[PDB]
């Protein structure tokens, strides 16, 4: 049990693509295949938690490390479990 | 009309890095925020079939594009929808 929820953990992704893909396609995928996502290298990117859209960033690269800048945000209700003592 | 099945649509999505942020960190972001994604420039990419997992691959960028490389694949069940005529 958390004496503070506001350190409740969260599961959000960054989604950087989105494609429809038919059963053929899907099918033939294996190690070493390519899927070309045909959007910029410096491309946007959406934040979700639960699988639901928060906002929307930017991949940045900082040291060749990758991170994401918030550029909008949008209102959301996110579901949380707690656990009670 | 879909006659063959496996021409059937299914909506795939990539995702890069942490899955895990605080409710501090949700509620402190805005409009210039920088995230680090816990993960190199290349890094770990998660392809979800219908919001399941489907397999593991890497960021590339070709020719200036953003691309995924295939790296790994896992078993899943994906739930599809077919108009019967």
């Amino acid at each position: 049990p958390l004496t503070d929820l506001n350190q409740l953990p969260v599961q959000v992704s960054f989604e950087v693509g989105r494609q429809i893909l038919d059963w053929h396609t899907l099918t033939s995928l294996e190690p070493g295949s390519l899927i070309d996502l045909t959007t910029p290298v410096d491309g946007e990117v959406r934040l979700l938690a639960n699988g639901r859209l928060l906002g929307h960033g930017r991949l940045v690269e900082i040291q060749g490390r990758l991170g994401v800048r918030i550029e909008r945000l949008t209102e959301v209700t996110i579901s949380l479990e707690v656990l009670f003592q």
